[PDB]
């Protein structure tokens, strides 16, 4: 019956490329949750509150998606929500392998959570939210890799 | 609100999900039984596409692939087994699929695979490619290391479902 996924990130910020990601799942998947990582071990320039609040207004627009924190492992935050499906960008070939290795992790953890992996779109494949980040520091043109909301928010971050 | 519209795929929900998992399986092993079983458990169907005329010769012929295939994923409600001839997109397009499987097994692989998506959103944009990565205990396995293997006499009976076990000494004198 219901499949319900859940999307995990630090989302600091949200940018086009998960916007597509999150888009393609909530296609395939009843449900499903961008899970905003709360307490990131490198401290975010948005705080979870600034990255939930864009988050949820760039998906907002999409009916099965649902933006929340966790502070948990992820395989108790899965049971939490009673998801049965993890979807995790894949862009990189160095992130395959933590993937991987994660996976395997979560399988030991959470047997009844199924990890599974979607390709960036060409559009947004060399995309990060770190290297929108760095150009936007040096005035960068990024307008095109963020939403609106976010973009306004990255700009006055830097300001 | 059918007088309005048939309505689009995407930013609308959820849809139904029709996926082809195309390969040679030649032959099908545990952990292409394991992918499967997987994406059956949250499409709403999934095909086993098995390619006719694969460019290196296979040890099973097509007819005895699809046999094989269909009697090992028999107990799965939710798939069927057949074999295609064309480009794994307009098979899928053929069977009015939108979801296509590949199995992830290594980092050497991850480039083609990218790329191979790619091609497919180019010929067919309603097609999503999705990666399983296999489990740990088969991925290490493929086709063509367990019947080298198996044509040295070594023991690859956890590697294989019983049918396609038999099939395969029978194959190796």
């Amino acid at each position: 019956m219901s499949t319900k996924a859940i999307y995990p990130g630090t989302f600091d910020p949200i940018t086009n490329g998960h916007i597509d990601i999150i888009t393609r799942a909530a296609s395939m998947f009843d449900r499903v949750i961008l899970a905003i990582a709360a307490s990131p071990s490198k401290k975010p320039m948005f705080d979870l509150e600034e990255r939930v609040a864009l988050a949820t207004t760039a998906l907002q627009h999409l009916p099965n998606v649902e933006v929340m924190g966790f502070s948990d492992l992820m395989a108790n935050f899965a049971r939490a929500q009673q998801a049965n499906i993890l979807i995790r960008g894949l862009r990189a070939v160095a992130d395959f392998e933590y993937e991987m290795q994660l996976a395997h992790m979560n399988r030991h953890l959470m047997p009844e959570l199924e990890s599974v992996f979607l390709m960036p779109s060409k559009e947004w494949s060399f995309i990060s939210s770190s290297l929108v980040k760095e150009v936007a520091r040096h005035a960068g043109d990024v307008t095109h890799f963020l939403p609106a909301n976010v973009h306004q928010a990255l700009m006055e971050k830097l300001k």
